[PDB]
């Protein structure tokens, strides 16, 4: 008896490549020696609290949207071990339409803009001002993994080391509630940023006025 499932169904992983705009501007973040690589994490953390805005904006008419998790937080962990650095916030999440279309396609127009006025002597600093402040992760991470709930869908995953490509599948590990989380596997030369004394320095520097807590976990 040797059973054999021919056809599973659905597609577990699903493989997209990138606008070409996005895989262009993430060929330049991942190479770049700009020396302020820093600004990362207040794009990051700037996003998060994007996302912690939207949720509450949403609970404003419906309260139970808040009934995945009522606390509105941000969490930092750093994870020597697997040269990892995580960012989580419990905002509005991504469905998987969305997760494939924000980080995927609809950040075309942002990235183009950037490149744009890259060339005209604007600064990598400057990311955010196009929408597309997530890419600047790459200014530290070879790898990205994305962790995403949102009340209208599953929880899913989507990962990229900037070849041109992506994939998203369905994510049945520990459920996070709602939000998302960003999983930097970080450089080999990026390591500074798993030290909670550098990571402080940087949320001080760049994001003391954030209206969330930031929570930094060793
Ligand atoms: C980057 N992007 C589209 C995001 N969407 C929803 N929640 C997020 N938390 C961090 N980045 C997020």
């Amino acid at each position: 008896h040797m059973p054999e499932e021919v056809h599973h169904g659905e597609e577990e992983v699903e493989t997209f490549a990138f606008q070409a705009e996005i895989a262009q501007l993430m060929s330049l973040i991942i190479n770049t020696f700009y020396s302020n690589k820093e600004i990362f994490l207040r794009e990051l953390i700037s996003n998060a609290s994007d996302a912690l805005d939207k949720i509450r904006y949403e609970s404003l008419t419906d309260p139970s949207k808040l009934d995945s998790g009522k606390e509105l937080k941000i969490d930092i962990i750093p994870n020597p071990q697997e040269r990892t650095l995580t960012l989580v916030d419990t905002g509005i999440g991504m469905t998987k339409a969305d997760l494939i279309n924000n980080l995927g396609t609809i950040a075309k127009s942002g990235t183009k803009a950037f490149m744009e006025a890259l060339q005209a002597g604007a600064d990598i600093s400057m990311i955010g001002q196009f929408g597309v402040g997530f890419y600047s992760a790459y200014l530290v991470a070879e790898k990205v993994v994305v962790i995403t709930k949102h009340n209208d869908d599953e929880q899913y995953a989507w990962e990229s080391s900037a070849g041109g490509s992506f994939t998203v599948r369905a994510d049945h590990g520990e459920p996070i509630g709602r939000g998302t989380k960003v999983i930097l596997h970080l450089k080999e030369d990026q390591t500074e940023y798993l030290e909670e004394r550098r990571v402080k320095e940087v949320v001080k520097k760049h994001s003391q006025f954030i209206g969330y807590p930031i929570t930094l976990y060793l």
